[PDB]
């Protein structure tokens, strides 16, 4: 058997307040978890999420061949040079199980100043037909929104964890320019499920996305109630416990780095099952030109050998990295 990884619930709507010692009892509980296994559930986190559960459902499940192609991002389809990004991921029947769409701030728009310039890692959403999939598109923007203020709150909390002032992420964090991405995944159930999309772990786990460490500041995740993320300790990799009514939460490279890995970013694998089940993350992103001076809260000095990394070149870098690792999504 596999053990259970401590994944604790922590209620986060002192982070929405104005109770300062509230939110210091919060970041402690942020403090504990991210010194600990590296995940927590958020709960009492205001979002309605069996609502974005059932928007993403009728899109995923309407969506027909010719809208993927037609949304394909560049590496599924040549004709999208500008679709990095953001759009539609497609699945491959009899090799490839997953699919998802993506989509960006909803801020880029033609005329944003970043679009303009043509800076990498931002581009202009696409979206399926209105008629189609009526309500979709606005759907999903103001779930950004409703996901974004989660992800301002939860930031307060990291600040503060750290010794910090509350806005010292969140500051870099803004409507105008964040590199932030939803994900709608879909990972179907599959009768007979091709064996070529799993992959296996070398400890014989059944695999559908292997070992990484997040590209993100943190990552805030919706899920389905089906178990499948696992998490490498120091006693071997313990499974995440689901809970479809929370957010879980944890720290990508950014956080490690920014940190001197005081809050390492966990390794984390997602486990194969065969469920149609939802994975809705949003990847907490900063501006391109975003910078923060990288400490240690270990050290009295709180000074570190590590070199600022501008968020937009780590974002793009790491992005690249990933699919090179791991797979084209
Ligand atoms: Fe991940």
């Amino acid at each position: 058997s596999v053990s259970k990884a401590n994944v604790p619930k922590i209620d986060v709507s002192p982070l929405f307040g104005d109770d300062q010692a509230a939110k210091m009892r919060v970041a402690q509980q942020i403090d504990a978890a991210s010194r600990d296994t590296g995940f927590f559930y958020a709960v009492n986190h205001g979002i309605n999420v069996q609502r974005l559960s059932q928007k993403t459902k009728e899109f995923h499940m309407s969506i027909t061949p010719e809208e993927k192609w037609d949304l394909a991002i560049r590496a599924y389809n040549k004709e999208h040079q500008d679709q990095v990004r953001a759009g539609y991921y497609l699945s491959i029947p009899g090799k490839k199980a997953v699919e998802s769409f993506c989509y960006l701030n909803p801020n880029f728009t033609p005329d944003h100043p970043r679009i303009q310039a043509k800076t990498p890692t931002h581009e202009v959403n696409v979206w399926p037909d209105e008629t189609k999939h009526p309500g979709f598109q606005d759907f999903a923007e103001q779930y950004y929104w409703d996901v974004f203020g989660l992800s301002s709150a939860l930031l307060k909390g990291y600040a503060l964890a750290l010794g910090k002032e509350e806005n010292f992420f969140a500051r870099h964090f803004k409507p105008d320019d964040t590199l932030a991405s939803v994900v709608l995944i879909r990972y179907p159930y599959l009768d007979p499920y091709p064996e070529a999309a799993i992959k296996t772990a070398a400890d014989g786990t059944k695999l559908s996305f292997e070992w990484h460490e997040d590209v993100s500041l943190i990552t805030v995740l919706y899920q389905s109630n089906v178990q499948n993320l696992q998490v490498e300790t120091a006693a071997g990799y313990q499974d995440i416990e689901a809970d479809d009514t929370g957010y879980l939460i944890n720290c990508g490279s950014y956080m490690a780095h920014l940190t001197n890995n005081y809050y390492k970013a966990p390794i984390h694998r997602v486990k194969w099952v065969n469920a149609e089940r939802q994975s809705l993350p949003f990847f907490v992103n900063l501006g391109y030109d975003s910078v923060i001076d990288p400490f240690d809260p270990r050290e009295p000095n709180g000074k570190s050998d590590r070199e600022p990394l501008s968020y937009g070149d780590y974002l793009q870098n790491g992005l690249v990295s990933l699919i090179n690792k791991n797979g084209q999504t």
